[PDB]
């Protein structure tokens, strides 16, 4: 029996399980399309935008996994690149797939529209070279399977953009069904056993000389699946453990020897204190570790520090390539028993006191807002937090134990999370439907991508869609131009914005004093995702976290 | 006396009459932005949109002369490459500056944020070169004055897009104010003597070898300062003229020797064979050649053609480089004269009757309205219309003396009108405030821009949004899948779209019934643009242009 | 005043000493071409081979610095990608320039001749970007300049392969030729400070507790501009110093602690155990280190070694990205000599001594042959041997003091080295017109690109030419298929070869007995460069040196 | 090769047969795919039937009997004898055999047919002026074809084609050679 190349790509899909297909039909990507109804479970977004579906993809691909998207040629790939360089630049596994135009033995004469003019058809492709892990143009379906699976492998393990171009053409051709009976190879290969050899050797050496070590806990070490192997370093060694704004969510922030959120000079006083003062620092999922002009001052000169990495080791100066964090993180693991046995747990930074009552009517403030919210969550809810005020807000609450929070912290770029929400939302839909995903964004990036809330409508999903009215782009005010005209917007009639898009089932809610906060937060019919909700804080236009209020005076 | 680059910038492109900038805010332009203000009779858009605000600057370009966006390094940007690629495509001229971080510093490992994080900060300049007519990294004060006034003049010169980086720390230095008392040379340079006359010669004897020779204007005939060798062609010869579906607008529809649009195998028999049946043919402001379409053919039955570029001539197969239009028409039409003295005016097709008084209750029909357009249209009118049945059928109607019309034929990228709507009522605007400016576009590609509505009521414009619901991609549907989930779209509440975004003068109406649009066109007050109107044109799902839902069968 | 970009080129070489060109006309190429000849000093060496033509360019760029080949569009570049591959793989900066077709506004829809015919014109730079450091396709003059600096910057600070693509409308083009009066920066910038010093303390940390170390000098330590600071760390410490076969030439022979040529298991018992037994290995130049299937077993495990590399360190499994040998190699010599003061001179393995007299009639044999080469070599010679048992031969020569070798073991390519020659003697003609050039080439190599003696002939060249005449392919027949016809050859009159190609002032010689050998090549005009010369040896089908016969049987 | 798709091929022939009905001056033009490809029968039988004038193409010359009574020339474009550049150029229809040459100029001269009525016959597709029939391979439709044209072809009038060119005339045996005498004079 034979498959159509067309329908062996979505099965291939449904097998890793990305069951949702991101993207906007169009010029040869149309008959490919069919396919996906075909399969069982496969379901395609229609989304409203190349870019907010590429937004999408990468929230998606945050929470189930790796995702997958599919855009036209050149008018379509291209609307997406700023939503695929922002999952190249923070490690997510992304297949973008482009329906590009018939395969000929002769020139293309005759083909013109969506392009530059100029008869030069790779010019889409190499410019998606520069944000892609690797890229697969494919020509002869002698082997097109093979390179299907290849990019889907390279994305899933190495969390990073892959461009496939497939010519309108072949997506109609048969190859052996019997091929996807061997599923895709998702795992790394074992180290090079003298080396990791090596680094542990080293590693223990360290630890053994260390008096104040302490793990920190960075963006790598969520989706990297290796979430066992980082809870199992924090209780064999019970050093003091400490996310970064981009590790926060990857660790259980109930757990009696965290930290908190180090932040270099945003840092709480006692946190600060702390990481800077241990002899030796074990940051797992290493990526940031430095930052001077710009969000916070965490650089310093690396003062004996090892970086484990998906795919390379750096301990000091020295790095050891192809030796994955992963097999290392085990097979430290069990020596580290022995050098740990005598160990006196230091102190750890206590937790930030809940707001003391205060009066119904006082009006809502970022600082006790942020502090509140830790009291809605739950366990098991996925949080998502725009760049602006509310990015920096979120690195200041306590989270329930397990929860996954999503904050495009090296990328930032706006707008980004209402696409995201929705791709989250999905993912979430199919793991547990009693999932919840709150979002906060401002008023100033919802115009961004506003749209795709359409598409949330659309397939009935009930997420939590909280909008931070300061009437402006404060956090821009903050740093230049308080009263500059270009950091103001157009009001916008925000809660109608969900029926206007076709919402029939919804509610929306507007909070403007503490009062009415803990009222809707606390009914038990709000905490329950029982539908589509958009709430409106109303805050003051320079109210700001504290933590960005004071970064905001350098930069 | 002295003036820092930043304000030189504006005061440069207020000189060329560049009024309005486009583009957001970012991290890296801030600076620059503040100048802007520092210049009387410049302003900010204020868009809600990247991509929104590259389609913006296109439209404002192809009425105003040239434009110019502003974004910020990585994120906006890459946000806007759509948007450019398609001005690239259809020759029109936008600036596009990008704020990049201070290239003029001593620490680079020490800077990260907006990047991919390997440091490399060429990639994003990189990828503009392959859609920009050139490029230019500002590095040093010395020569900064001369590389704005370079990539200035070779935007409106060539009509291309072109890519200015500029770094933060270069806003606020100091150049001589001396220099802005010498304009920019936007003259174009006279040809090379003896080629210029070669085309001549050779062009003369074509027109006298041929019996039955055509004018046909195309996309570069209407924005290239030819506009008036054009009509002293047309006048000298009498030929027969003829525009393509990318050259209406460019030539006068009332004119005795036009004789319709040639969009191949979707004209109107007649015009169709009085094409075909030329031996000779001019095409002024060729861009446009044979090209197939999901949708249609189109080709020039002969081969003997002359094509006037811009910056050069292509006369059969032979091509004259550097030779530029607009100064060979000149020597042209002073040679000519004589060989064409004794020729016989070959009849041209005839208009097409308006639609015949039809009962006022008679459900609305595309082929009827595009017809019936013919009578609401005034003389200055702008038209714009959006890919899909839209850009097919705004062919069908009759122009009234002096009527341009802006269709992204050769790009074709879905929602670039919305934005082109913003930034041409603008330029309008800037020109003559009684200009109006019409726009016809699915429901469809609304969403994935719709929120550019939004900075049309900030600035108080008055354009009029006519949008055609029939339910989901029609054109689609028409060439595949016409009951395919991926061409049916989420129901929105269009009319209330205005006010959600905070319109507070505005009006809305709904035309279902031929008679109840007679009496809202017919109406004088609708006639008046005062305020801006949203319009919505209840269609059936699969009514398209005849022609069109004709050659979607045979294809 | 201004400078044609071909003109430029060309100037930009001669600064940077390139003063021989390669290459062979044809198109897109010859307009470029004549710029070359407008240059003072500047030659076009005329080849009649693009393959033989990049071989030289290798052999010239060996022993110049760095060279530059020019071919035409498609049916040049892709003859000499398998020369240039070979350049790349053995570190050799060789600058690849074709005359690529004028870039044009619109579809270059009439480019057919030197193509693939499916209107593809990347292709051949696609291909060439395997094999290149990096790629250039010019497109406006712009910065055409900028990028010629750079791709010859390039070529020159990595030593590989760069391809250079140059539209033909651009060579004449004018740039400011003011441009040319800042030499390119040929620099490496100095190391990261706090990387740089781990690696120090490291090195001596290992120099301290090592008891027996040794030196090895390989392939990157000839060309990498550290000649010095290696003759530095060879007095300084004074261990015992060892070659790899690709490290011979670049090495003191005659210095008193030359242990010899370490080849692994074909190494001299005394030589193999001296470095084995070795407790610290200081590898300079490293790039080869281990070979396993093939050659030799020098693999073992890498016993506690240092490998100084042109960008990077490595000690152990450790790597130091960015950490430059030579600046390293600099700090690391101010602080050697402490921790070496008081260490004892480890006996060294001495010289083969050399043959005793043996009577006049006696056969030539290989391995007396090698042995006796010594002494008619001379300080300052060029020696050259290709791939088959004279690679292998010349292993086991004493070089006299100060003594260039060419053998291309990594690669391998036979006939490569004809090329060479050509390009090596050029050179050489143009630094010293007394340095002499001798070459060594087995009867079944010369056969690949012979004509390019032809090229020596035409510029008056007087290279040494040693034709081993075994019948067939030796080297073969040894490691399979003694009597394999496809190991035989067709037999040719060797010696007439200079004259067939109008050699008219040459010598040709033929030594069957070791008698003959001695008085040829102790005449006193023969030790000197006079003129071109064959000297044809008569050996034995089966006869091969003593190192090859060993590693023959297992490969 | 496996047969083409029944309908496809049936398209290609009815379109075929209406052109060759419509012509008034067909040309038959062997390129370089016709001589290599399994289809010389083919050719052979399209000449005999139609009896259109044939020409052959720089690479095409070879594939074509130059004896042949309704051979014309070699077309090199602007390089071509002119009544053959005018015989092909003055040809409102073109049967191109194993097209693969097409519009393209050079350093030395240019090469393009006068007109777009063109249906290319490829190894693996058709060729109709613009429109591309995939898949449809030469070999058999050739022969559906030549099956279904012998009525249209019946009434057909015999164009004249150009003559064959003169060799050279006895020139004393001591002048000096010249190429454009040994083209020549070669074909003795
Ligand atoms: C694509 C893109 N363009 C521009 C920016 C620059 N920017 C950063 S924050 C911001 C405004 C966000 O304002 P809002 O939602 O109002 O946030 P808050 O006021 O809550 O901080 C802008 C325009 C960006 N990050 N990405
Ligand atoms: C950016 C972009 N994405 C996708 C497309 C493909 N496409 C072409 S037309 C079309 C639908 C437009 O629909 P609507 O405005 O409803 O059209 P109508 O029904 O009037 O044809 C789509 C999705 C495109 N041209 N550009
Ligand atoms: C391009 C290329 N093709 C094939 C070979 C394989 N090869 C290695 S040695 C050899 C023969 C060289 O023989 P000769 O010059 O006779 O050497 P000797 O007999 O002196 O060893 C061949 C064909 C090669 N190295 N490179
Ligand atoms: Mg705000
Ligand atoms: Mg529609
Ligand atoms: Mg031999």
């Amino acid at each position: 029996s034979e498959i159509t190349l067309g329908k062996y790509l979505f099965e291939r899909l449904k097998q890793v399980n990305v069951n949702t297909v991101f993207g906007l039909p169009g010029d040869f990507n149309l008959s490919l399309l069919d396919k996906i109804y075909e399969v069982e479970g496969m379901r395609w977004a229609g989304n409203a935008n190349e870019l907010n579906a590429a937004y999408a993809a990468d929230g998606y691909a945050r929470i189930k996994g790796m995702s997958c998207i599919i855009t036209t040629f050149g008018v379509g790939e291209l609307s997406a690149l700023n939503g695929i360089a922002g999952s190249y630049a923070e490690h997510v596994g992304v297949l973008h797939v482009v329906g590009v135009p018939s395969i000929s033995a002769q020139a293309k004469q005759l083909l013109l529209h969506h392009t530059l003019g100029n008869g030069d058809f790779t010019v889409f492709h190499r410019m998606s070279a520069n944000i892609s892990e690797t890229t697969a143009m494919i020509t002869d379906i002698a082997t097109a399977p093979a390179e299907i699976d290849r990019c889907i492998r390279t994305t899933y393990v190495t969390q990073r953009p892959v461009y496939l171009g497939l010519p309108a053409n072949l997506v109609d051709l048969n190859v052996p069904a019997k091929l996807l009976q061997t599923p895709i190879d998702m795992s790394l290969k074992p180290n090079d056993a003298e080396s990791e050899k090596e680094v542990i050797d080293t590693i223990l050496v360290l630890i053994k000389d260390a008096k104040n070590p302490v793990i920190l806990a960075d963006a790598c070490c969520s989706r990297h699946d290796v979430k066992a192997e980082t809870k199992k370093l924090i209780d064999l060694t019970q050093f003091p453990a400490f996310v970064t704004p981009m590790g926060k969510g990857s660790i259980d922030e109930q757990h009696p020897r965290y930290g908190g959120v180090y932040v270099g000079t945003l840092s709480k006083p006692e946190v600060k204190e702390a990481v800077e003062s241990a002899d030796l620092i074990l940051s797992v999922g290493a990526l940031l570790s430095d930052f001077n002009t710009g969000s916070f001052s965490y650089s310093y000169k690396t003062k004996n520090i090892v970086e484990f990495h998906s795919d390379h080791m750096k301990i000091r100066n020295a790095t050891f390539p192809g030796v994955q964090m992963k097999f290392v993180l085990q097979k430290l693991l069990t020596a580290i028993a022995d050098a740990a046995k005598g160990y006196k747990p230091v102190a750890v930074p206590a937790r930030t006191p809940a707001n003391a009552a205060v009066p119904a009517s006082t009006p809502l403030k970022q600082e006790w807002m942020w502090n509140q919210l830790g009291n809605f969550l739950q366990e098991g809810d996925v949080v998502i937090a725009e760049t602006g005020t509310s990015a920096f807000g979120i690195n200041q609450t306590t989270f329930p134990n397990n929860t996954y929070g999503i904050s495009q912290v090296l990328w930032g770029s706006i707008g980004f999370t209402t696409g995201a929400t929705l791709g989250a939302a999905f993912a979430a839909e199919e793991i547990d439907p009693k999932k919840r995903v709150i979002l906060f964004i401002g008023d100033g990036s919802l115009q961004l991508t506003v749209q795709e809330i359409s598409t949330m409508i659309r397939w009935g999903l009930k997420p939590y869609l909280f909008v931070l009215n300061n009437d402006g782009y404060t956090i821009e005010k903050l740093i230049h131009g308080p009263k500059a005209q270009y950091n103001e917007i157009q009001g916008w009639d925000h809660l109608s914005l969900l029926p206007t898009f076709g919402a029939k089932d919804y509610e929306t809610h507007r909070v403007a004093t503490t009062g009415e906060w803990d009222k809707l937060t606390q009914d038990k019919s709000f905490n329950d995702n029982s539908k589509i909700r958009m709430i409106e804080v109303m805050l003051p236009v320079f109210d700001a976290p504290q933590n960005l209020v004071e970064q905001a005076k350098l930069t």
